[PDB]
């Protein structure tokens, strides 16, 4: 599951982005 654990950080890191600002 690396695939898919690269397309899970990407996802939460935008979303820590905006809601970590």
């Amino acid at each position: 599951g690396v695939s898919e654990l690269l397309i899970s950080t990407a996802v939460q890191g935008i979303l820590f982005a905006l809601l970590g600002a």
